[PDB]
């Protein structure tokens, strides 16, 4: 009776608690003139105690007004969100996609009661209008899942990002939607309504009051997060996150082939290997080796593959490290082994090649820019290397006289010790490491040399031992802080950090300058970038990694040049 009062537009009274009303909204046409369009939409009987539009158009086939459109004209910004029918984007569809703008009940659009396309023509010229901006909570989840779905978008507020941003990893936890608006709004949403059935062609007015509810509160976020973003100097980095979002989505949407064929071999290759040293039993060696190699990836990675497509889609986490790079899981592709015998097994798709580029000492460099070191900086602009110039300084060589043993103690001494290690440290760190015996009558020298010549780094490491300080920013003004002071974590998080300012704007710009050549990007770990391309495009793909790297060194390195390593490969191995 009243629970099917308004089936027509899909909805399930569950108690009493909607009432359909129509009204006249003032709108402007094309022509400047207004026009004045009555539209129904629906409301609650009891009001909600806030100030969250709670209100909601539905659209669907049978009550479609075009003019419904004539609310997108002139915005500047409007709140996004979806529901969909679980979590992962391939199994899974859209139910709804609604969308808040000022002033207006949300425009909900009731997905599976839609079949003209005519219809979705305002929503996605809103969407792909890089001049309006979408404000999403969680936007790689909701972009990626428009994205699957032939939905073009461009230009994001993320307010995941900014809240993730604004704590400074000092919590893992709070950054869903409900905490966030129970902080800033002080407002309780019905998270209840996450769990029930969305996979029905009819909804309860519950589910659609939230879905109204969780999309108009983005508004009021923005204005708030937008203002404590500005008044933490943190636009730099917020601006770069939310730009980050649609390479990451591609990251995660291409994914990457498997070569199943050399992925059984190798299989059987350890396991016969395995078995071989099990008789003759080099030990622990071969045999814990070949054991972890074994089940800790040769079992485990066939799980991941798409029985379809024979690729792996891992999930690139953007903020949940604490120097802000990324990590990935289900897989965890760093854990993958770094060995050409193993990473071979990743190959482009047909018709496509690889493009791998990696930097070559930017940490150090990073470390000699923010410490203003002479010279480490004037070495570099010659073009002389770190470790030759440290070998320089310890043996007074010259650099004709300078053999491959003495870069090899420079190198333990130049990781030891712009780190923050001690001269006692060094020691160990050496003969462990690397596969020196040097005394500490040596180490002393090596400590007291190094600070006396690069004198930049002595006093950045003398200040922070000083201050004793908790909060440490990178050169996108990326912030965190510490429970509890730590030399070596507060010498490490500048220059970690830096990097992904660095390794992030690289991948908005190459995100940008692929649309040419229809290029996908197809993950970063470490310093290092992988895009796909087709053949043809192989030697034009190249110029663009290169330089996209190198304009965003150049956007946060003023004193210091970067240099790039890149080689076309077929597989991941090379
Ligand atoms: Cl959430
Ligand atoms: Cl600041
Ligand atoms: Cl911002
Ligand atoms: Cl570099
Ligand atoms: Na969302």
């Amino acid at each position: 009776e009243i629970t099917k009062k308004y089936i027509k537009d899909n909805i399930i009274n569950v108690d009493d608690n909607i009432i359909k009303k129509k009204d006249i909204f003032k709108l402007k046409n094309e022509n400047n003139e207004i026009t004045e369009c009555a539209f129904e939409y629906f409301e609650s009987k009891k009001k909600f105690d806030d100030d969250i539009e709670s209100r909601f158009f539905i659209i669907n086939d049978n009550n479609y007004n075009e003019n419904i459109n004539l609310i997108y004209k002139d915005i500047k910004y409007c709140g996004l969100n979806i529901q969909t029918t679980g979590l992962e984007v391939f199994d899974e569809n859209i139910r709804l996609i609604q969308i808040a703008v000022e002033n207006y009940p949300v425009i909900i659009y009731d997905m599976f009661n839609i079949n003209k396309k005519d219809i979705l023509d305002g929503l996605r010229k809103v969407l792909e209008n890089k001049n309006i901006i979408k404000i999403i909570q969680n936007g790689k989840f909701d972009a990626k899942f428009l994205l699957h779905n032939n939905f073009k978008i461009e230009n994001i507020f993320d307010t995941y990002i900014a809240s993730k941003l604004l704590d400074k990893n000092k919590n893992m936890y709070g950054f869903k939607l409900n905490n966030i608006v129970e902080k800033y709004l002080n407002v309780i949403l019905d998270k209840q309504q996450q769990n029930s059935v969305w996979n029905n062609s009819l909804l309860n007015n519950n589910q659609l009051f939230y879905a109204a509810r969780d999309s108009s509160c983005l508004l009021k976020l923005y204005k708030k997060l937008k203002e404590e973003i500005k008044k933490e100097n943190l636009h730099i980095v917020n601006d770069i996150e939310n730009k980050c979002i649609l390479p990451i989505c591609d990251m995660e949407l291409n994914g990457i082939k498997v070569d199943l064929e050399n992925l059984q071999k190798s299989t059987n290759e350890i396991l016969n290997e395995l078995n071989i040293e099990k008789d003759n039993l080099i030990s622990l060696r071969n045999y814990r080796r070949l054991y972890k190699l074994y089940s800790a990836f040769y079992l485990k990675l066939p799980l991941h593959i798409n029985t379809k497509t024979n690729k792996i889609h891992t999930t690139f986490n953007q903020l949940k490290t604490f120097s802000g790079r990324f990590s990935s899981e289900k897989p965890n592709l760093q854990q993958i082994p770094r060995q050409k015998n193993i990473r071979e097994i990743f190959i482009p798709n047909d018709n496509n090649i690889f493009i791998i580029a990696d930097f070559k000492q930017i940490e150090l460099k990073i470390a000699a820019e923010i410490t203003n070191d002479e010279i480490m900086l004037k070495a570099y602009n010659n073009n002389i290397d770190l470790h030759t110039l440290t070998a320089s300084i310890i043996t007074k060589k010259n650099i004709p006289d300078i053999n491959k043993e003495d870069r090899h103690i420079a190198k333990a001494i130049n990781f030891g010790l712009i780190y923050g290690m001690n001269y006692v440290n060094l020691k160990n760190y050496a003969n462990t490491y690397y596969g020196l015996n040097m005394s500490l009558d040596q180490c002393l020298y090596f400590y007291n040399s190094f600070f006396e010549h690069y004198k930049g780094i002595y006093k950045w490491h003398n200040q922070v031992k000083q201050k004793r300080a908790l909060q440490y920013s990178t050169l996108s003004n990326r912030k965190v802080i510490f429970p509890y002071f730590s030399f070596t974590k507060a010498l490490n998080y500048p220059v970690q950090g830096t990097c992904a300012d660095i390794l992030k704007l690289a991948l908005v710009d190459l995100y940008d300058n692929l649309k040419d050549i229809n290029g996908k990007i197809i993950l970063c770990v470490h310093d290092e970038i992988i895009i796909e391309v087709n053949k043809k495009f192989q030697e034009e793909a190249l110029k663009i990694l290169v330089q996209s790297m190198e304009n965003s060194a150049s956007y946060f390195l003023k004193k210091v040049k970067c240099e790039v390593s890149v080689k076309i490969a077929e597989n991941w191995g090379s």
